[PDB]
RNA sequence: AGCCCUAGCACAGGUGCUGCAUGGCCGUCGUCAGCUCGUGCCGUGAGGUGUUGGGUUAAGUCCCGCAACGAGCGCAACCCCCGC
């Protein structure tokens, strides 16, 4: 149910923050703002769940990334109303392109897991029970999404784009596709997928991010209801 | 045969020169909070980033932040004496 739940309060966002290369993704500048051509968000959408639904339904692995202010908590639920995996916090140097190398983060903060379960659940030179057990807050703090992945993702799906370049960056230096939510903040040419929108509103930021994550299930079965995702939406 | 004695021979011996041919060992900047590597990223390149910044410490000690994420030689800790 898309069509007038997109207008709901979704559709046009900032003014002469812009790149004119986001011209043609624009109703008009009215009012003094950009509102933006609902019609071309639609289009550009079935083109972007097709590529969903298909890396889905191959059975791929979309990597989520949102780490601004409202994205932010939606985004570790819809990945995990999807199975999927997320950057959160803080976009790491070389998520993608030093992965092997971030991994040995993963390898070593489940090496802890096998010691917070342990013979070891009590004891060791007991100034380690802060030393290893605070280090793994900054592992578990950022590795949330990540320690799910095991092989490099199949798309990433970025909320604003401008905000998280250094993704985007990294990404097609591997040649992995780049879905985005973008907006006129944003320069196209480099998303891959387009979801021309807000890339502020959370009423936007929600309203589309979960319904990829129909899509990303609804591609094998046991769709759920409009699920965990209100955080305090006022 | 050994071992000894004189006549030879091969050799020994030299605190004789070169620390600007060396090894080892010491002193010094200085117990100063520094000096680097792996991979990623930026740069045509020498290189840079990391190691800069804000707070904090005796300290590159820790913390928050960040195209970096970690590691090695250091610092601290593991040893000795002194206090209960
Ligand atoms: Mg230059």
């Amino acid at each position: 149910v898309k069509e007038l739940l997109e207008a709901g309060v979704h559709f046009g966002h900032e003014r002469k923050r812009w790149n004119p290369k986001f011209a043609r993704y624009i109703y008009a500048e009215r009012n003094g703002i950009h509102i933006i051509d609902l019609q071309k968000t639609m289009e550009e959408l079935e083109r972007t769940f097709r590529f969903i639904e298909d890396l889905a339904m191959r059975g791929g692995t979309i990597l989520f990334v949102g780490t601004k202010k409202q994205a932010q908590d939606i985004v570790r639920m819809e990945a995990e109303r999807a199975g999927m995996p997320y950057v959160n916090q803080r976009w790491l140097g070389g998520m993608l392109t030093n992965f092997k190398t971030i991994s040995q983060r993963v390898h070593r903060l489940e090496e802890l897991e096998a010691l917070f379960a342990s013979p070891e659940i009590e004891e060791r030179p007991k100034k380690e029970q802060v030393r290893l057990k605070h280090e793994l807050e900054r592992l578990q703090k950022y590795l949330s999404g990540f320690r799910l992945l095991k092989r490099l993702p199949d798309a990433i799906f970025v909320v604003d784009p401008t905000k998280e370049a250094i993704a985007v960056r990294e990404a097609r230096k591997l040649f992995i596709p780049v879905i985005a939510l973008a907006d006129t903040d944003s320069d196209p040419d480099l998303v891959d997928y387009i979801i021309p929108g807000n890339d502020d509103a959370i009423r936007s930021i929600q309203l589309i991010l979960s319904r990829a994550v129909d899509l990303i299930i609804q591609a094998r079965g046991g769709v759920v209801e409009p699920s965990p995702s209100y955080a305090l939406v006022q």
